[PDB]
Formats: C-alpha cells, structure tokens, sequence
C-alpha cells in the first residue's frame, strides 16, 4: 500500500544500502548547492521575492517556479516558498488574454512576459505546491499568500475555462486528460501526474472532486498506451490516442520524456505500486542496463537511436533512479540507485533543468517527498 494510506514513506536509499547519516547529508548538500547562495538555481531578489532561472535560456519558467515551490514546501522552507509564489503572481499570472487566468509561461528575469501562453504542467505543480503550504502553514491573510483559495481558484479555472469566456481549459472535459497546452487537442505524457489528482479528489471545490478522480484514471490509462510496449519509453508530445506527435520534432524519447520514469516512481510510493507501473520501469531501465551516460541520445520509442546526445543525461540518470521506487525489487533498480549516488549535481550554464529532476529525485529516494495532509 502507498504512503497516502501507511503515512510511512520509503527511504530507498537506505533500503540498498547507504547509511542514514550519509543520506541526510547527501540531501542537505543538494539542496544548498541549489538554492544556496553560490553561483545554483534559486535566486533572491529584495526581501519579498525571488526565482528560479533557466541558467541555459536565461529565463524565468513556470515549470521551475513551481517546481521551486514544490521542493521549498517539502523543505519546510516558506519564506522561499513566498518569494517565489510572490514573484510568480506579480510577474507571471495574467489578467489579459485568452489566457487571463492562467501563468505566462516564460519570462525574463526583469519580469516581462516573453508569452502569453500557459505551460500546464506549471498550473499543477502550482496548484499541489499551494495545497500542501496551505497544509503545513496554515492560509495567509495577505493575498496571494492564501494559498489552498489561490489552489482550488486556479483548478476551477483549469477545468472550466471556456463556460464563461473565449478561454479554454487545460484538461480536455471528455477524455479527462490534461493537453499540451489550452488551445490544442494533444497531449504530453510527462504532465501526467495521476497521483497529483488524486489528491486534487480530495481538496479541489467539491463540484470538480469526481472529475479530478476520473482524470487520474485517465491518465493512469494513458501512460498504458503512450509508453513503447517493449522498451518503455514514451514520446515527449502525444496525441490522444497515444501514439506519438512529432509535427514538430516532439515525438520522441528525450528531454520532455525523462519525468514518465519519476512520476510512475512517485505514484507507486504514494498510492501503491502496480504490476504495469514496476514491468515499465522495468522496460526503461533494461533498455539503458547496456547504456553509457556519456553516449545516452535521442531515441525514437522504440529505441532507435539519433545521433544527438542527450542534452540532460544528469537529469536522465536522476529520472530512471525515481523510477525504482516502483520497481523496488527490479533486476536494475539498484543499479540505477548507485548510478545516480555517484552522478554529481550538473554543472555550468545548463544545470537548472537537470538539478531540478536531481534534487526531486534525491527526496523521493530518501522518503523526503510527501504528501502534506491538512
Ligand atoms: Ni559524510
């Protein structure tokens, strides 16, 4: 049974091996080297903001802030976790638009919006991030700081967007999946985060808890039919009939991909694990068993290779770690373990997007990514 319901969350790392006091302060010094003050992902700005930069494109994503969000909760850490969520609602929510509602997706470090386009996957990290400091703090008093209202506005927005204006929503209100973004009728298999609306069931508005339990089954089917049969792997853009979208060079395993892995891990430890869940991982793992970091590439699903190399095999190698903890007794899981033990944070200008799956990684193995009951 998962953790949701023994309340008791799996330190793997433990579990193959290493020592408590060596874990404890492997994820400590993850943590500082990231959001430490050494140029690291995080940064402060005055004494009421801050954000996490995209080191390589040198910009401001709502994937990071909410990430940020996310691993500042977890961390007990809410004076970042304001700065951020402070920044975010300042710089990034927008009030115009066709999107008005939702969180321009990119912007500069100054503030400016670089688009006016919503990531999804940033709305749900967003909206969990908000429920589980609502849990741990206690609401604000202060706007935005009243986090479970600002959680539960944003889900209505993203499942009825579109009944009272030229909006459109962000899950697709007959198949139940999340998209790829408000406008278009795909989606991308690495948003899919059934565990994440599980507990949306519990504490979106009332009106839309039936509907949050059907879209976490939804995209529990999904994944069934996104990921290649024998290799594992999943496309990064897919239509929604599960086969891959590459109109635009989207529809094979690469950097999008490599959370299918982490978030499979995550939703076995919190809501148990399952035979597709470990025989997937399983996949994915066997398919990299023969595989070095140094010569990890494109592929397409089903596992043919591109010339071009990964251009984030640290995060690749953190993702497939995750992944073992819904595979706990899989013939590689403890290989990828160690592989990721003696893998180095990232360094240098593109370190944000592999840090990130680094740090989530390194608190899902050591039983440090929980859920936050009210
Ligand atoms: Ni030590």
């Amino acid at each position: 049974e998962g953790a949701f319901y023994t309340r008791e969350y799996r330190n793997l790392f433990k579990e193959f091996g290493y020592s408590e006091a060596e874990i404890q302060e492997r994820v400590k010094d993850t943590w500082e080297q990231l959001f430490g003050d050494n140029p690291k992902i995080y940064y402060e700005v005055g004494d009421d903001l801050g954000y996490l930069l995209d080191t390589g494109n040198l910009d401001v994503r709502t994937e990071g802030m909410s990430y940020g969000m996310m691993m500042a909760v977890q961390m007990d850490r809410k004076d970042i976790f304001d700065r951020i969520w402070n920044w975010t609602m300042k710089n990034m929510y927008m009030t115009e638009g066709v999107h008005a509602g939702y969180f321009a997706w990119s912007c500069q470090p100054d503030g400016t919006k670089n688009s006016w386009g919503p990531a999804p996957d940033g709305e749900e990290y967003f909206a969990l991030a908000l429920f589980f400091a609502s849990h741990r703090w206690g609401d604000g008093d202060e706007q935005p700081f009243n986090y479970s209202e600002q959680a539960r506005k944003l889900l209505h927005t993203c499942v009825h967007n579109g009944e009272g204006g030229p909006g459109h929503p962000m899950w697709n209100r007959d198949n139940k999946l999340i998209k790829f973004i408000p406008e278009v009728e795909f989606s991308d298999p690495s948003y899919h985060l059934p565990h994440f609306y599980e507990l949306f069931s519990l504490w979106a508005n009332e009106e839309d808890r039936v509907f949050w339990k059907e879209a976490a089954e939804a995209s529990r089917e999904y994944l069934k039919i996104a990921c290649h049969p024998e290799t594992g792997l999943a496309p990064e853009y897919a239509y929604y009939d599960g086969t891959p979208n590459d109109e635009k060079g989207y529809g094979h395993f690469f950097s999008d991909s490599y959370r299918v892995a982490a978030n499979i891990g995550l939703d076995a430890e919190w809501f148990g694990g399952s035979e597709w869940s470990a025989e997937e991982i399983n996949k994915i793992q066997a398919f990299f068993a023969d595989k070095e970091p140094e010569d990890y590439r494109r592929y397409k699903i089903d596992g043919e290779p591109f010339e071009e190399k990964s251009l984030h095999p640290v995060g690749l190698i953190a993702t497939n770690a995750m992944g073992s903890l819904a595979s706990v007794d899989g013939p590689y899981a403890k290989a990828n373990v160690d592989l990721f033990w003696n893998t180095p944070v990232r360094t240098g200008n593109r370190r944000y997007y592999d840090n990130c799956l680094y740090l989530f990684a390194m608190l899902a193995l050591s039983g440090n990514f929980k859920i936050w009951f009210p």
